[PDB]
């Protein structure tokens, strides 16, 4: 699982399409070598497996995942091409530290920004959920919106408000994101609980 | 994240505000940037100081993948303050919560108070009772807790959800 | 806090007076080494705290859990069901069981259906309003869904394997089980009261 916590900003490097599916190669800050084949990586929000990493001896940072039929139909993979920033987040082990909320990675859908509002210190955004997810995003729940953990700040029938610190925009995708982009989202633990009754 | 059980009592040495405590946790498993449950306040290693007792400790370290929750669902983001109204000898507190907190208390939910969790015993309107075990007075700042004394309030998120449902709905 | 899935049948074996209060020995498949002191163990639906280890792990029961709950009849050979608390990162299913049980009910009858067997339980008056058709219940800290309500009585229809892997098997009509009502059934009717 993961946490919401993104700890590099990746590049779409190759996008290859397959049979229902699409392997992207990702240009990250990570060190390879860490990484583990068959590794989960969470990109934008989205829980994807390492298919591909550089050979011995090559000194280039990237990793290769694989996006199937489902994931393109209900997240943003499906409009990503190479030069995309994307949020990435490495999968947390037995005794790590969580600084967010939990996150599987498993998205269930797209929310749309509809206003972003400079307030200060942070930025306002505005977004509209899909009419399904709607009635268990609530105020104070916690909300994954390309991967990062954020807190419902108010909602208003289909549309809610998240507030991002300056310093979130910079470390994460969100500094691009402007009104009419979609984002993926994942509700919490919680908000499932009340969703599955 | 947290469960509300307090592993640990912290004496403030010296004090928005910047403020020092003494613990029994190893620094060495302690990195910076962290988060610890300081009487049910969420702080990283003004807005804080208003609605918390933090103007006038139980501790708790963040949970960490694998760690069982034996509380309930603790986020550390305190909603307000709560009063203790009368302390009757485990030992049973009654409390008097915001309005605005009474209807996400319920009898037998959960309710996180100066970051433990405690079951909800008895509700009558704003007034709720908690029963205290002899354990979790000594292991806690509840002991040296009485009548007019404040407490950190943090009402169950479950709730929240609860009400959400029923106000789309 | 459970899920209500049961992970093994304990048995009490030692139930040693206190003050309040009783210790319980509970024999279990548990590998002791993986428990903590202070761990949390729902003991039939009843969340109690591991007070001391070596397989058996022995636990507290208090005034108010060991009066309120069946803990009171509990002698030693009594089998109950265990589960361990939630770790971060498990999945929380469909319902969720904090172990902090409202009371007692009494199975009433219980009725051979095809591939599984139907409990009638009566309930006390005060959680009788909690109990709905297709609502999850947690009784003896086993998740089950209320088949159907008729006043103060409610059915549980349990399929053949819950009764070989929990207590179930064993109970029959005239037995006391504990009975935790849905957190966030609880909630509702707490918010709809203003």
């Amino acid at each position: 699982m993961f946490t919401g916590i993104i700890t590099d900003i990746g590049k779409v490097d190759r996008v290859k399409p397959l049979n229902e599916g699409v392997l992207l190669r990702i240009e990250t800050a990570y060190d390879p070598e860490t990484i583990e084949l068959g590794a989960s990586i969470a990109c934008s929000g989205v829980c994807l497996t390492v298919v591909a990493l550089p050979e011995k001896g090559s000194n280039a940072r990237w990793f290769e995942v694989e996006a199937w039929e489902e994931a393109l139909r209900l997240t943003t993979i499906s409009s990503w091409q190479s030069g995309r920033k994307i949020n990435l987040e490495r999968s947390l082990k037995l005794g790590d530290e969580m600084g967010g909320h939990l996150v599987f990675g498993h998205v269930d859908g797209q929310a749309e920004i509809v206003e972003r509002k400079d307030e200060g210190d942070a930025v306002r955004f505005t977004l509209r959920a899909p009419e399904e997810l709607a009635p268990f995003i609530a105020q104070k729940g916690s909300v994954a919106l390309d991967g990062t953990s954020l807190t419902v700040n108010g909602v208003n029938a289909n549309e809610f408000d998240v507030l991002l610190i300056r310093h979130s925009l910079e470390v994460t995708t969100w500094g691009e994101r402007k009104a009419g982009d979609k984002v993926n989202i994942e509700i919490d633990q919680l908000a499932r609980y009340a969703a599955r009754l």
